[PDB]
C-alpha cells in the first residue's frame, strides 16, 4: 500500500533530447538547502538541481533510468566539506502509531564526462524519512555505487504509540553530501509504502 | 589481503569491571570520549543528569531478556533534556587511517533497555546513530534503521568502500555511537564494537 508522492520519478517535465536537463527545482519538490549552497537563480554550472533524460545514447550511465525517462540530479560546485543540499518533499500523510513505513529510492552515480569535465567519483548520499523536521530514520551513504550505475536505498521505520512525532506530516529528503568529487549524483523512483506493525 | 580486525580500545565496555548486577558508572568509559555537540551532557554527572557510562548486564538483570551481547558490560548514554534538544554519545578516534581499495565493516549491538528503574518506566527508545568516520567526516552511518523492542539488542552494520580518489585517505578512522534524543525513555545501550577492513 503506497503513500502517494508528487513527481516521484521526476518524469515532470518531459525532456526530448537524451542527456538534456533542467536546472530548476523539479515540480512537486523543493530544494533542501540548509547551507545555502544552491542559488535561487541557476546556470548549468552553479550548484543546482533539476531533472535529466537518460535514454539510449546516454553518455553518463550504463543503463536506462530506473523508472521512466528521467532522473533527478543534484550538483554542488563548492569544495567537499562545504555542506549539503538536495530534494525535499512534505507529504499530506501523517505519522501514525503501530505502522511500519518503507521508503525506497534509487541512487545514481553518473559517469563519463560533461564539457570535458570528468564525472568520475561520487559525493556521497543520504536518504531521509521525516516527520515534521525530525529525521526518523536515514540511510547515510551505506551503499557503494560505481560510476555509471544505480542502486536502491531502503529506509524503514516503525512508530510506536509513544512516539513524540505522531500526527506530523511525513517528509522525504534526498541529499548530496558533498564528501567527494565529481560532486553530482542522481535519484529516481521514490516509493513510500505502509503496513500495520 | 584478507579480513582483518582494526583494534578498538575498550570495545565491549568491559572496563571498568562492575561487581553488582545492574550497577553502573556515570562517567565516560575508559578508551572513549563523550560526543557532546549540543553540550547536553555535563562534565559532572549523577544518576538523573544527562550522562554516559558502563553497566553490568548479567543474570538477575531487570532491563533485558538476554545477557550482555559480549562479556559482562554494556555502554550506555542517557539524556535528561526533552526530545529535540540535540544528540550525544560515544566517540573514539582510532590509530588506523583510511586506506584506498578497502571495504570497512563496522558492527555494534544496540540495546533498547526495558523494565523499570527507580519507578521510572524504561519503555520507549530515543533512536540511535552509528557513524564511521575518517577525520571529521561521517563516511557512512546507520541513522536509526533498526526497530528494536524494549528488552532486546540488535546488531547495526555500517559498510563503506574507500576509492583511490576519496578526499579523506590517510585521515584517522573514528567511531561514534549516538543517542538521537527522539523519544522517551531517553536512554540506550551499546556493546561489542567491531571494525574490520578487507580488500574491496
Ligand atoms: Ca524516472
Ligand atoms: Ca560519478
Ligand atoms: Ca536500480
Ligand atoms: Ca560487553
Ligand atoms: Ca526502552
Amino acid at each position: 500500500v503506497s503513500i502517494p508522492i508528487n513527481n516521484a520519478g521526476f518524469e515532470d517535465p518531459f525532456i526530448e533530447v537524451v542527456d538534456d536537463y533542467t536546472v530548476d527545482t523539479p515540480p512537486g519538490w523543493t530544494t533542501y538547502n540548509p547551507n545555502n549552497l544552491v542559488p535561487e537563480k541557476r546556470t548549468t554550472w552553479t550548484s543546482n538541481n533539476g531533472v535529466g533524460y537518460v535514454g539510449p545514447g546516454t553518455q553518463f550511465y550504463n543503463q536506462l533510468a530506473p523508472e521512466g525517462r528521467n532522473i533527478g540530479f543534484i550538483y554542488l560546485a563548492q569544495k567537499p566539506g562545504s555542506g549539503v543540499a538536495g530534494f525535499e518533499q512534505i507529504l499530506d500523510a501523517t505519522l501514525e502509531p503501530d505502522t511500519k513505513y518503507t521508503l525506497k529510492v534509487d541512487v545514481g552515480n553518473s559517469g563519463g564526462e560533461f564539457q570535458k569535465i570528468s564525472l568520475a567519483g561520487f559525493p556521497g548520499y543520504r536518504v531521509e524519512l521525516l516527520a515534521g523536521d525530525t529525521v526518523l530514520a536515514a540511510d547515510h551513504n551505506n551503499l557503494y555505487i560505481k560510476d555509471g550505475e544505480f542502486k536502491t536505498s531502503t529506509v524503514t521505520f516503525t512508530a510506536t504509540p509513544d512516539n513524540p512525532y505522531l500526527d506530523q506530516k511525513l517528509g522525504i529528503r534526498l541529499i548530496n553530501l558533498l564528501q567527494g568529487t565529481f560532486s553530482g549524483l542522481d535519484f529516481d523512483n521514490v516509493r513510500l509504502t505502509v503496513e500495520p506493525a
